[PDB]
């Protein structure tokens, strides 16, 4: 089975691409990133930076994730994000999303060890 780490990572980066500038990214996305078996997800976000550069915010600023838990971790820099958010008329099995591209602060849940992102909690 998929860790959380991998699933983190099929979920939420995009390296390959440095922005969302099309309308149909999340449309595509959403689907080819294994997010739309049996229901549409409602919102999810892709980082488009580095594996690495991702991984990197692990020991950068600890904030509290939005439980108040605090395994959370805050990128000093804004970071290329894309929120995909399902749409008012979409119909599953159709999924259909709002593409919106950003310069955000992202902030992330670190488990494990090694200790890496589980969770994309937030932007900023």
């Amino acid at each position: 089975k998929e860790t959380a780490a991998a699933k983190f990572e099929r979920q939420h980066m995009d390296s390959s691409t440095s922005a969302a500038s099309s309308s149909n990214y999340c449309n595509q996305m959403m689907k080819s990133r294994n997010l739309t078996k049996d229901r549409c997800k409602p919102v999810n976000t892709f980082v488009h930076e580095s594996l690495a550069d991702v991984q990197a915010v692990c020991s950068q600023k600890n904030v509290a994730c939005k439980n108040g838990q605090t395994n959370c971790y805050q990128s000093y820099s804004t970071m290329s994000i894309t929120d995909c958010r399902e749409t008012g008329s979409s119909k599953y099995p159709n999924c259909a999303y709002k593409t919106t591209q950003a310069n955000k602060h992202i902030i992330v849940a670190c488990e494990g060890n090694p200790y890496v992102p589980v969770h994309f909690d937030a932007s900023v």
